C-alpha cells in the first residue's frame, strides 16, 4: 500500500490538516481509492470528554465513534466515512499496549516504548490503511497520514520513531513524507526566511525521516530564491518545494497544489496507477472555489449557541451551512448568538449585551438552534425558537434545538406550560422530553444513541422527505440520551406541530415539521456530519433555500 | 567588568542590533560608561572589500578602520567612537590564530578550535572591553556584545563556545545573556506562537548558554499567556520576558525597553552602580521619539546615488539627514535617484526611467551628491550638480560629490572643458582631480586618506565655519585616494567657487563654498559618520536648514 | 570520480585512519588507482611547527610538504606519493578563503562559512582527487577521504556541511560514507552496547550525511544481535555493519575487512570496474600479516632519540625498522633511549636512569641515531655513536645522526677535537658541520633542503649502493638546513670514514660509510618516508641484516 505521512516543522498552526486533506482530494480526483489516518499525540482516547469551547466540536462517525473535528475535514474533502480507529491517539496506543501487557500477550518480556509502543503504531497503521472507507468494498490504494504537533515535541517522539521504522517495512516506492513548515517574513525587509525550515528539517533527519516534498506556509507566495535555498539545505529538488500562502478558501488549497504540480511528483515517487492525463476531477473543485470568490448576495442566519465564542464549537454546523450557501449561490453570514445573552434575566446585569443579541436575532433570514447538553443557554434558545415561530422566520432545530422545539410548542401552543425536559428539571410534573438510552445484549446498562441509525418517514407530506429525494427512509448520525416522551405524542395530533420521522423500532420520534410556516423543522440526528462540499445535507439546504426565499421554487424541479 | 551578550534565536533579521544598541543607550542614560563589541561571523577581516549594494555602507572609524555599518548604529545610539577591534570577525579571529601558529607562539602544540580559537575570542573580548571609548580616559563598566547569525549556525559555533567558557572567567554577577527570538503569529487565528523561542532556547542551552532576558520580536505586543509559557520552557521569570513589537522608530526601542523595566533587572543581575532613582537621561530619548511621530511638515531632498536601489548603501547618510530633519522639526523625504537614470544617453534605451529620474530631481528642496568611487554614475551626478547650481537649489557634495563640484565649475564656469578626474579618464589633458595618497615612515607605498584628520578653515567668511560654531578647525573622517590638483587652484581665485578648508600640511583643499547661492558646499570628509541623533553633523544641518529656508534665520542665534 | 568519506562517531581514537587506509589497500588490491585525502580540522596550515613529542613525527612528501604522520600511513598502505594538498586543514581552508577575500575574488560579496568555506572544501576535494598519485599518469578512480575529530565537534562542522552539499555534486553512485563508531562493553555483563553508535548516527543524519557502512570498533567481535540492532537504528543492512576488533597488527585490518566482505559492497554501491573475481592482491597482505604473527627470533636495536618518551616522535622510523624486520623474518625489539640519559652529567642527579640507559644500549644488536634539531640530546647521541664504533656494533645515522657521525670521527679519529656543529656552538673554532640552505630564483633568502633530491654515488665500493640494487643514484627525501663543511672534506681522505654519496651540484656530501666495520653508515636523507611494508628502505634493511648477522649472506644473491 502507498503511504503519505504529513508532518509539521516549525509551529503547530501552519495548516498540516488542510495540506493532508488537499493531497487526499487530489489523489481521490486522479481516480485512486484514498484512506486517511490522523495521529493526535494527546492522551484522550476519544473526543467524548471534550467541552466544545476547548479543542472544538465532537465529530460523530457512522460506527458511533466520538472523534476529533479534524477527522470531519477528511470526511468532507474526500467522499469517505471513517471508522473510529482512523483516529490514532497517544491515549489509544498506550492504552492498547498496557492492556496487552496485563493479559501477558508480550510473553513476560519488558514492554518498552521502542520496540513495543512503536510496533503498536505500525500494526495500527497497516491494519487501518487496509480497511475500505469509500462505498466500494475493495481495499484502499493510498493512505494519507497526518501527524499532529511539531517535530521535536516529546508527544510526537513515539510516532516519528514508528515512521522511521515504517519507511523500511513499507518499501521506498510505497512510503512518502510531506513536511509542512513556516517560512516567515517581517514587515520591514519583506524577506521570506528559510531558517526555521532548515532547523526543523535537520531535526526531522535526526529523528530519522527525510522530506520528499516541502510545503511552505507563508503570508505571500515564496520566491525562487527561497525554493532554491530550501532545496540546498533540505535534499529536495526546487520543484519539490511548494507553498500554500494564506488564501480566500480551503476549497482553493487543492487547486493551488495542482498548480504547484504535486500529481506529477506522486506519480513518479509512488509509481501510482494514475497514468499521464490532460484531466482529473479537480476541475469540479476548481469550479467550486471560483464560485466561492463570486458569492455576492448575502444570506444571513442566526445560530443560537451554547458557548461564549466560536473557536470551532460548531465547526461542521458552519461547514454544512457553507456547502448549502455555495449550492444556493449566496455568501453565508453566520450571526452567532451566545444563547444566554437572549435571556430576559441578563438585562438586570448587562443590558448592552442583551440588546446586542436581540438586534442580531432580529436581522435573521433564518434561525439555527444547534445541539448540545445541559441547562445552560436553554432558556435563551427557547426565546429564539419562539421568536422564529411567532415572527414567521425559517427554522432548523438540531438535536437539543428539536427537543426544545417540541417543548415550546407544548408550553406555548397546547398550553401544557408545566411541560419540561428531564436533563434539565429531572423532577418535571409532565416530562415531555425524557432519558431513553439504547440497550442491547452484550452491553452493561443503558448507552447513548450514537452513530448511524435508520430514521423512517411517517408520511409523504414532508418537506424534508422532498429535500431527501422522495426516499422512504434516511440513515443519519445521532448523539443523545434524551427523546420526546412517546406517551405524550397524543397531545400533538390535533395541532400544528407534526412528527414526520420515526425510529425503525417505532420507540422514538426523530423529525418534526410545523405546518402553516415557510420552513420549520427539527431533527434528532446531526445532518452536518453527513454533509459534503459537492452535495449539501438536505435539512441545511432547505433552511438556506427557505432563508433567501428559493424553497418554493426548488420543490418545482 | 560587566558583560551583556545579545544573541538571536530563530531567524537573523529580528533586530538584535537595535536591541543591543538600545540596551547600551539605556545603560549610558543611567550614567554608566558603556562600550560595545559586535561579532560578525563572516570571513571578511574588514568592510573595505564590500560593494555597497551587497551588505551595505562601509563605516569609517576615527582610527581609520573600514568597518560594518552596524558599528555605526552603536556610535549613533551611544555617544562613543569605536576602534576597529570592537568589530570581531571570523576572518579576524582565524587570521590572528593562524599568524600566532606561523610564528610558533603556540609552542609547537596542535592549534585547535577548542581551546585556541575560543581563547582568542575571550582574549579579544577582555582586551577590547577595557579600551576607553567615550571622551573620558577611565575604563568602561559594561560591554554590550552583539553576536551575529542565529544559534545553531555553523559560523556562530566558535563564538557561543567562547561565551560558554567566558561566563565562568567573568563571574555570574558580571556576565549576562539576552536572547532575542521570533514569536510569530498567523493571520487566521491571530495567536502568538512560543515554539521557535522554545526550540532556539533549548539549542542555546545545549551550546551551553542560558537566557537571562528573553526579548520577543513580534508583529504586536505579546500577551501574558505568551510571557508565562516562554517562562515555563526558558527558565526566566515572566517579568524577564520582554517584547519589542514593530514600531514607528528606532528612537522608540530604548523607550519601550524602559517601559518593559530592563533597568531594574540589570541593577539586580549585574549589581550595577545605578542606584534606585526616579530619573535617568532617557527622558531626552523619549522627547526625540515623541518629536519624530509629530513630524508633519515635509522637507524633501534628492540623493544622487551610485547604486540601483537602497538596501543600506547610504545608511548613515540617510541617518545624518534624519538627525538634521528632526532637529529642524521636518519629516525628511529622501528622493533617491539611481544616478545613471539622469544621463541623456539612457533616453535612447529606457526613456520612462529617464523622465522619472528628472521629475524626482525637479521636486527637490535640496540636493545631496554622496561619496563613491569609479566611472559609474559620475555623468548623471554631474547633470544633477549643474541642475543644483543653475536652478539655485541648496547643495551638499560629499567626497566624490565635492570632486565633481570642483570639476563642473571648471568645465561650465571657467570654460576649462577639457578638465576631468584621474580615477575616471586617467590620461586627462588637464587633470583637475588627481590621485594623491598619504605616505609615511613605516608604511609601504602610498595609502588612503582614511579615518580622522584635522581640516583647517582658510577664512572666517564660511557658512560651514558658522555651522561648526565659529571654531578655527574641525576633525572629521576621510576615505579617499583622490584630491583637487593643488597646482590648478589658481584658476579659481577670480571666480565664484571658493576653497574654505585645507589640510594641516596645506597639501590638500578639503572644503569648497559657491558664492551668490542659498547654500552650496562640498566637503572631502564624510560628516555623517560623526553625526548623532541628539546633535546633527553641521554640513547636513546646513543643507536641511537651507532646504526649508531656515538657514538665514538660524545664523541669527 | 568515486569518493569514500570516512567519519568518526563516538570518540576520536577509534582508528578512522587504519579503516580508511585499509579500505584504500583493499581497493588498490582490486586493481583501482586509489588516491587519499585527510582532513585535519586543526588550524595549523602545515606540520612544520610541531614539536614531535606533541602530536608526533613530521612527515615529508616528495614535493617538500611538511605534513601529518597520518599521511605517512596512507603512503605505506597504498603505493602512492602524496602532494601537500592531500592534507586539508582548517588552517589551509580558512587561509585560502581569507586570501581570496583580500584580493576581491569574491566580487565584494560577504564571504560566509556557508557557502564560501564549504565551497572551498569541495573545490579542494574535486581538484586534488583528480591529481595522479601513483606512478601512472592517468587520473585516480576512487578518492578515500578521512575526516578527523568526531561528529558534533565544532571543528568538523564546516567539513560535514561541505560533504552534505558534496554528495549531491558527486552523484549517489559516486559518493559513499563509512561511519566508524565505538561499541563499548563493560567487564561485569560483557554486553556490547550499540547506544553511542545510535546517538552519533542520529547526529550525523542531523548534520546531513547518512552511513553506507558502519564499522564498529570494539574490544571483541560484535555479535549478530549488535549487527541487527545497529541496522534497526542506522538504516544500513546487517551485512553493512562491520567490526574491527583490536588485533595483533595493522597489517591484519585490511584482511579482516575482506573477511567482512566490503569489496562486494563497494562493487554494488559505487558501480566499480572490479568485476566479480576469485582473487585480488590482498593475498600478499594476508601472507605478510600471517608472517608477522609467526615472528619468533628477536632482533633488538637501540634508538637514541631526542625525546622523553615515544608517543609517535619516530613513528615512520619505527615502521621502516618493522618492514625490514618482517622482510628478514625477525621480531623487532625497539630499545628506545631518551638520549640525555646517556650523558655522564646526569649521573650527578639521577644515576638510576643513567645506568638504565647504558644497560639498554649494551643489549643492542644494532644502533639507530635518528634525525632532529637543536643542542638537546646531542652529547648523549655522541656517546652512543662512539659506543657503536668502538664496540663494533652495526649502525645507521639519519640526518642529525649522520652529522654527529662526521663530527665524532673528526673529534675521536682525526684528533680534530675543537671540531663542532654550527646549529649547536655557532661560534665553532673549526666548523665541521655548517648552515648551508638551498637558494633559488623566485625565493626570498635561504630555505631548507626539503623534499625529494637526487643523491649520486661516488664509488661502486658502497654497501648502500649494493642494497639499492647497484643503481647509479637514488632519489630520497631531505629535511635540514645543515651539512658537512665541503672545505673540511680533505681531512677525511687518509682515514677510515669515506663519503660515498653526493648532491648533483657537488656542493653537499650526503652519505658516509666507515670501513673495517660490519655496517656503519650515515645518510642526510630520511629513508623511512620512502619505506613500504612490501619493500623495505635499503639503509634500514642493511641495518637489520647486519644486526642479526645476515648482511654478508644477503650480498651473495
Ligand atoms: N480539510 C480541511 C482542513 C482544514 N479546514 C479548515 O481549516 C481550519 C484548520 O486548519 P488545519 O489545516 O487543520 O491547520 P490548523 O488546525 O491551523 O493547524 P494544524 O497544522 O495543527 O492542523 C479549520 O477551522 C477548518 O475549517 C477545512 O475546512 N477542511
Ligand atoms: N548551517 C548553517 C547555515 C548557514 N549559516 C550561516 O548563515 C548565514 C546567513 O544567515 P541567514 O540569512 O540568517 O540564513 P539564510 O540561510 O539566508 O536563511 P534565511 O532564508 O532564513 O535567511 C551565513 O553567514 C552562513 O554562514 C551557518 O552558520 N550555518
Ligand atoms: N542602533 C541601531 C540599530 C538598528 N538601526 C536600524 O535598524 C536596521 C537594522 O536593524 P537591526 O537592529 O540591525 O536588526 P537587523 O539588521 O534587521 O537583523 P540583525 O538581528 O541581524 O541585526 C538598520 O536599517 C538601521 O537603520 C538603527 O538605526 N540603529
Ligand atoms: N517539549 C514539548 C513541549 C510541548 N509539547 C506538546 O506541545 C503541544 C502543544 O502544541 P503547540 O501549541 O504547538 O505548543 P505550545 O507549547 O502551545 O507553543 P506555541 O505557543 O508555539 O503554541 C502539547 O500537546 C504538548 O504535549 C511536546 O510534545 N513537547
Ligand atoms: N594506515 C595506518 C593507520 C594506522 N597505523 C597505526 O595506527 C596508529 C594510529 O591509528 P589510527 O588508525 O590513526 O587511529 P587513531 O590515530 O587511534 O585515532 P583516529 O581515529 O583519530 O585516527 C598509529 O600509531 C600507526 O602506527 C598504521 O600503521 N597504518
Ligand atoms: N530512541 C530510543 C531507543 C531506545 N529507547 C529505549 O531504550 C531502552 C533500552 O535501553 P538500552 O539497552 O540502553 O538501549 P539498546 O537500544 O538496547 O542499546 P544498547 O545496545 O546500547 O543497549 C528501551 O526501553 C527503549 O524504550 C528509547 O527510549 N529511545
Ligand atoms: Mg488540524
Ligand atoms: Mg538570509
Ligand atoms: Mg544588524
Ligand atoms: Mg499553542
Ligand atoms: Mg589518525
Ligand atoms: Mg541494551
Amino acid at each position: 500500500m502507498k503511504y503519505i505521512l504529513v508532518t509539521g516543522g516549525v509551529i503547530s498552526g501552519i495548516g498540516k490538516g488542510i495540506i493532508a486533506s488537499s493531497i487526499g482530494t487530489i489523489l481521490k480526483s486522479c481516480g485512486l481509492r484514498v484512506t486517511a489516518i490522523k495521529i493526535d499525540p494527546y492522551i484522550n482516547i476519544d473526543a467524548g470528554t471534550f467541552s466544545p469551547y476547548e479543542h472544538g466540536e465532537v465529530f460523530v462517525l457512522n460506527d458511533g465513534g466520538e472523534v476529533d473535528l479534524d477527522l470531519g475535514n477528511y470526511e468532507r474533502f474526500l467522499d469517505i466515512n471513517l471508522y473510529k480507529d482512523n483516529n490514532i491517539t497517544t491515549g489509544k496506543i498506550y492504552q492498547h499496549v498496557i492492556n496487552k501487557e496485563r493479559r501477558g500477550d508480550y510473553l513476560g518480556k519488558t514492554v518498552q516504548v521502542v520496540p513495543h509502543i512503536t510496533d503498536a503504531v505500525q500494526e495500527w497503521v497497516m491494519n487501518q490503511a487496509k480497511v475500505p472507507v469509500d462505498g466500494n468494498k475493495e481495499e484502499p490504494q493510498i493512505c494519507v497520514i497526518e501527524l499532529g504537533g511539531t517535530i521535536g515535541d516529546i508527544e510526537g517522539m513515539p510516532f516519528v520513531e514508528a515512521f522511521r521504522q515504517f519507511q523500511f517495512k513499507a518499501k521506498r516506492e510505497n512510503f512518502c513524507n510531506i513536511h509542512v513548515s513556516l517560512v516567515p517574513q517581517l514587515s520591514a525587509t519583506g524577506e521570506q526566511k528559510t531558517k526555521p525550515t532548515q532547523n526543523s528539517v535537520r531535526a526531522l533527519r535526526g529523528l530519522g525521516l527525510s522530506p520528499d516534498l516541502i510545503v511552505c506556509r507563508s503570508s505571500t507566495p515564496i520566491e525562487m530564491a527561497v525554493k532554491e535555498k530550501i532545496s540546498m539545505f533540505c535534499h529536495v529538488n526546487p520543484e519539490q518545494v511548494i507553498c500554500i500562502h494564506d488564501v480566500s478558501s480551503t476549497y482553493r488549497v487543492p487547486v493551488l497544489l495542482e498548480e504547484q504540480s504535486i500529481v506529477k511528483y506522486f506519480k513518479e515517487r509512488l509509481h501510482l496507477p494514475i497514468g499521464d492525463s490532460a484531466s482529473n476531477l479537480l476541475f469540479k473543485w476548481r469550479n467550486m472555489a471560483d464560485r466561492y470568490e463570486r458569492l455576492q448576495k448575502i444570506c444571513s442566519i442566526a445560530l443560537v449557541g451554547k458557548y461564549t465564542k466560536l473557536r470551532d464549537c460548531y465547526a461542521s454546523v458552519f461547514k454544512a451551512l457553507e456547502h448549502s450557501a455555495l449550492a444556493i449561490n449566496h455568501k453565508l453570514n453566520l450571526m452567532y448568538i451566545d444563547s444566554i445573552d437572549l435571556e430576559k434575566i441578563t438585562e438586570t446585569e448587562d443590558p448592552v449585551k442583551f440588546h446586542e443579541a436581540w438586534q442580531k436575532l432580529c436581522k435573521a433570514d433564518g434561525i439555527l438552534v444547534p445541539g448540545g447538553f445541559g441547562i445552560r443557554g436553554t432558556l435563551g434558545k427557547l426565546q429564539a425558537i419562539s421568536w422564529a415561530r411567532t415572527k414567521k422566520i425559517p427554522f432548523l432545530g438540531v438535536c437539543l434545538g428539536m427537543q426544545l422545539a417540541v417543548i415550546e410548542f407544548a408550553r406555548n401552543c397546547l398550553n401544557l406550560k408545566d411541560a419540561d425536559s428531564t436533563e434539565f428539571r429531572p423532577n418535571a410534573p409532565v416530562p415531555l422530553v425524557i432519558d431513553m438510552p439504547e440497550h442491547n445484549p452484550g452491553n452493561l446498562g443503558g448507552t447513548m444513541r450514537l452513530g448511524i441509525r435508520r430514521t423512517v418517514f411517517k408520511t409523504e407530506n414532508s418537506i424534508l422527505r422532498k429535500l431527501y429525494g422522495d426516499v422512504p427512509f434516511i440513515e443519519e448520525r445521532h448523539r443523545h440520551r434524551f427523546e420526546v416522551n412517546p406517551n405524550l405524542i397524543k397531545q400533538f395530533e390535533q395541532n400544528d406541530l407534526s412528527f414526520v420521522g420515526q425510529d425503525v423500532d417505532g420507540d422514538r420520534m426523530e423529525i418534526i415539521e410545523l405546518a402553516n410556516h415557510p420552513y420549520f423543522v427539527g431533527v434528532q440526528f446531526h445532518p452536518e456530519f453527513s454533509s459534503r462540499p459537492m452535495k449539501p445535507s438536505p435539512p441545511y439546504l432547505g433552511l438556506l433555500l427557505a432563508a433567501t426565499g428559493n424553497l418554493n421554487a426548488y420543490l418545482q424541479q
